[PDB]
């Protein structure tokens, strides 16, 4: 399920079709729902809106779907000839723009490239360069109240440790090293070292 | 002027901003350190990655 | 299951996915801190290049290639922070001295 939001510019009143082009599984209704592809689902853009799109969503399952733009006649009928249309994938998220899902000329043996052209637009802007820089980005101190994401960096006991997981996390002790890296301070050579002390005297079973 | 559309140029800057404005997958090309914890002689380590 | 037209869908946040799924995309896609590391005069440090001077961390934002300028000076490199507080590790562990073998 995924509500799409938008405004389509210079059409005040018009259709928008969205049609599948595989087989769509509902699997929450107990007699699981078999959307089937060919079939239409219309929807009304008013006042250069689009007014209400709700659509199942498709990026669990990668089904395609159809977006098509038309004009309304006289019965605000959607007359065929579509004035915008193409494929995509509804994503797996609450509200996603019309804009997003617009149709790209890179196509897969034109893949690569445009990644590497992309990455100079990415290291020109510096709004994207400081959206996308990789570093500790550093929080303060642990705290298991809040989540923490990839690479930040928080303070316990005195030791620094960096978030290592791709997911977030919470309530997990930075101690854990399965998901922090915990930076090891670095050793001055040419200072006084003599620091010992704790003379508890283990039994070898430590 | 002259008739000038330069959507294959549009394109990667769409790319681009689509890329930077979602940080889950901002995340996947994030920068250089890399976090993978003590160093040890059998695992493979990539560009980037800190030990 | 399955769509037989599947070689249609290019939808910019499809590209997006794809290009940041993929591990070689992604590398290419990478911008960053480029290592190389202590500073000396002689290398030239093009954009993004990032070394270590004087106990700091400083990466190259010059968009030119440079040469003998110190990275110090904030008009073509800029400092990596770390902001280490309340320290641990500073000088018990660079102890160790060498004696005692059996006693």
């Amino acid at each position: 399920m995924t509500n799409i939001v938008g405004r389509i510019g210079f059409l005040t009143t018009g259709k928008l079709g969205i049609k599948l082009r595989g087989v769509l599984i509902d699997e929450s209704t107990t007699p699981n729902t078999t959307y089937l592809p060919g079939i239409e689902s219309f929807f009304n853009i008013t006042a250069n809106v689009l007014t209400s799109v709700s659509y199942p969503e498709t990026e669990t399952q990668n089904v395609t779907a159809t977006f098509s733009i038309y004009s309304v006649d006289g019965s605000s009928n959607p007359v065929f000839p579509a004035l915008l249309s193409f494929d995509a994938i509804v994503p797996n998220v609450a509200s996603v723009e019309f804009d997003v899902l617009a149709p790209t000329g890179v196509v897969n043996n034109q893949l690569d490239t445009s990644a590497l052209r992309i990455a100079k637009i990415i290291a020109n802007d510096p709004a994207l360069a400081q959206k996308v820089a990789g570093a500790p980005y550093p929080r303060g101190a642990y705290s298991a109240t809040e989540t923490y994401l990839y690479g930040e960096m928080v303070s316990y006991f005195g030791k620094n440790y960096i978030s290592k997981s791709l997911s977030p996390i919470i309530n997990i002790l930075p101690t854990v090293t399965d998901s922090w890296y915990e930076l090891v301070i670095t050793l001055p050579e040419s200072v006084s070292v003599i620091a010992t002390g704790s003379d508890t005297a283990y039994g070898t079973g430590w």
